[PDB]
């Protein structure tokens, strides 16, 4: 399965995407189907502690040249089970630094199976927008149901 939480290479022209996973392989498969789609920029790290950073950083970067966007990322692929902080932990600490810049970047579960109800749980309260299945199969139409909300 693939959904909301409560050809197509210019699909995401425009965009930058940051790429979360603990997997060397993973990551760059994503990164591949999200450059075979026309996405401008993506930027991948190998740790929710990374990922926090990146999106720490970039959110005060953005806020201090007065940038257009204010987020570094429209979009953030964030792997579930990784070591230390998992996917559900970082993305908590990423909505918590967002208050602070009244923003509120679309972030995207990504796991191998279906969650159970303890991951479905922690993913509604993480604040995860979405879940998707590593295929990356159901992308498009999820990116499209979070535009349409
Ligand atoms: F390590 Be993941 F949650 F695909
Ligand atoms: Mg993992």
């Amino acid at each position: 399965s693939s959904g909301l939480v409560p050809s197509d290479d210019e699909f995401l022209r425009g965009k930058r995407v940051l790429v979360v996973d603990d997997n060397f392989i993973s990551r760059k498969v994503a990164t591949g189907k999200l450059k075979k789609m026309g996405v401008s920029e993506v930027e991948q790290c190998d740790s929710g502690k990374e990922a926090l950073r990146l999106v720490t950083e970039g959110l005060t970067q953005r806020e201090e040249q007065g940038s257009v966007d204010k987020l570094p990322f429209d979009y953030i692929f964030m792997d579930c089970q990784m070591p230390e902080m998992d996917g559900y932990e970082a993305t908590r600490e990423i909505r918590k630094v967002e208050k602070s810049y009244g923003v509120r970047t679309p972030i995207i579960a990504v796991s191998g199976h279906d969650p159970g109800s303890e991951e479905a749980r922690e993913t509604i309260q993480a604040g995860m927008d979405a879940f998707l299945d590593k295929s990356l199969n159901q992308l498009a139409n999820v990116i499209r149901e979070i535009e349409s909300k």
